[PDB]
This record gives structure tokens, C-alpha cells and sequence, in this order.
């Protein structure tokens, strides 16, 4: 896979991010996580985080997987990384999402995730807890 460019319009929740691609406004939604929705325990982390990752960060770019780019509610589906540190695994390893919805042939990073998921828990992180 490769990175390429993204345009932040700005965070919507702990697992999706509106970006401007191809100059179309699109809910993205992150690949092989998933986040609790805000007004769940550790929603508003959730939120918090990535708003905070993506927003402050210089850049962000998106990733692509080898299969479905949409999903079946038109939202986009990438691995999303800001100043190149990659915010699904960043969320699984501080115990802010799971991971979720793996899907044959879009989910390259599997194994990374994980990993990390493992250390969360190890650790007793948040959703962990
Ligand atoms: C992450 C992801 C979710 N989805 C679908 C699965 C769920 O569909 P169903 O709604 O029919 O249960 C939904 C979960 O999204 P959210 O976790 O954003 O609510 O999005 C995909 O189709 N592909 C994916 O890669
Ligand atoms: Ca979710």
C-alpha cells in the first residue's frame, strides 16, 4: 500500500473523519477499528483523541487497502495517519478502540492492530479497564 495526501474538513467522531477527496466532502470511516460512539463510555475519549491527532497535526494523509475504498453507506474506508503516525493503531494501542470488522482482502494491517490491542490490554487500558 502507499500513503497519498488528505484533506482534513474536519473530526467527526472517534472512528470517522470528514476529508475532501477529489474535492467531494466524504465521511471517512477508519479501517479494522472501531471506536465506542460519543455518548458511550469512552466515546468522548475517543473523539477527543483523534479530533485532537488529526487537527494538530501538519499533515495528514490516507491509505487505501487492496479492497472496498466505500462502504455500503458511501463512506470512504483508509487507514488515516497524521504527521505519519497512524491513528487506528494509535487508538487501539491506548485502549480507545477495538479491533473491528476485519474484512478479507482490506486488512492489510491486521496484525499490527493487534499487537497493539494486546499491549491495551495487557495494560488494562480504558475500554480494557
Ligand atoms: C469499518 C467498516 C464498517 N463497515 C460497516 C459495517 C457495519 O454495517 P452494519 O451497519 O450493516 O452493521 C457499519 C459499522 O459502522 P460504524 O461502527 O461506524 O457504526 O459499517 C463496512 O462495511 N466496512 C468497514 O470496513
Ligand atoms: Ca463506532
Amino acid at each position: 500500500l502507499h500513503k497519498e495526501p488528505a484533506t482534513l474538513i474536519k473530526a467527526i467522531d472517534g472512528d470517522t473523519v470528514k476529508l475532501m477527496y477529489k474535492g467531494q466532502p466524504m465521511t471517512f470511516r477508519l479501517l479494522l477499528v472501531d471506536t465506542p460512539e460519543f455518548n458511550e463510555k469512552y466515546g468522548p475519549e475517543a473523539s477527543a483523541f483523534t479530533k485532537k491527532m488529526v487537527e494538530n497535526a501538519k499533515k495528514i494523509e490516507k491509505e487505501f487497502d487492496k479492497g472496498q475504498r466505500t462502504d455500503k453507506y458511501g463512506r470512504g474506508l483508509a487507514y488515516i495517519y497524521a504527521d505519519g503516525k497512524m491513528v487506528n493503531e494509535a487508538l487501539v494501542r491506548q485502549g480507545l478502540a477495538k479491533v473491528a470488522y476485519v474484512y478479507k482482502g482490506n486488512n492489510t494491517h491486521e496484525q499490527l492492530l493487534r499487537k497493539a490491542e494486546a499491549q491495551a490490554k495487557k495494560e488494562k487500558l480504558n475500554i480494557w479497564s
